[PDB]
């Protein structure tokens, strides 16, 4: 059960994930998953990362769910759980900002 999740924020908003991860003292890669805001049946995986030029800021990637059960960011690496996808991620940055490191604090 992915509510069961701790980084499964739920129904949350876009500004709320920012509110949240916008704090100093999170470091690159502090992370949560919540519903889309516009895409029915999709998620959002908010990002925390920080870098000299942009300083401390946030990237949402759309994370996609089939039918066919796979649950991908993209289609060409694909899980069975959305528990799988989180700990392939947290161990490899591929295309994200940064692997994903600890759940967002409230
Ligand atoms: C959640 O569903 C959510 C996410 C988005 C996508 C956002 N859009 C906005 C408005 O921020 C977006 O454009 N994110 C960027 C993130 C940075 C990288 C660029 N990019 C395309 C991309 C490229 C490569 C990969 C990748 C990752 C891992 C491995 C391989 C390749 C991922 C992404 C982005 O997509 C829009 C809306 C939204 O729902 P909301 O509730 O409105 O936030």
């Amino acid at each position: 059960s992915i509510q069961a999740e701790e980084w499964y924020f739920g129904k949350i908003t876009r500004r709320e994930s920012e509110r949240l991860l916008l704090n100093a003292e999170n470091p690159r890669g502090t992370f949560l998953v919540r519903e889309s805001e516009t895409t029915k049946g999709a998620y959002c995986l908010s990002v925390s990362d920080f870098d000299n030029a942009k300083g401390l800021n946030v990237k949402h990637y759309k994370i996609r769910k089939l039918d066919s059960g796979g649950f991908y960011i993209t289609s060409r690496t694909q899980f069975n759980s959305l528990q799988q996808l989180v700990a392939y991620y947290s161990k490899h940055a591929d295309g994200l900002c940064h692997r994903l490191t600890t759940v967002c604090p409230t």
